[PDB]
């Protein structure tokens, strides 16, 4: 159902969604994660969110995706 977590998320976007638009960079989510959520979650966990994927020059991620890297 409905668990608390998703809801931080959009937040999250709102908050580091500077003016593209609505998007933010891995560096920005990077901390983002570490900002929301916190430990409760082994910050290998959060860690490993940050590992799947990795930036090259132009490394961007929209609300969706970022949510979908959770959501998933």
């Amino acid at each position: 159902a409905d668990m608390i977590g998703v809801k931080e998320l959009r937040d999250a976007f709102r908050e580091f969604d500077t003016n593209g638009d609505g998007e933010i960079s891995t560096s920005e989510l990077r901390e983002a994660m570490r900002k929301l959520l916190g430990h409760q979650v082994g910050h290998r966990d959060i860690e490993e969110i940050i590992r799947d994927v990795d930036l090259n020059g132009d490394g961007r991620v929209d609300f969706e995706e970022f949510v979908r890297m959770m959501s998933r």
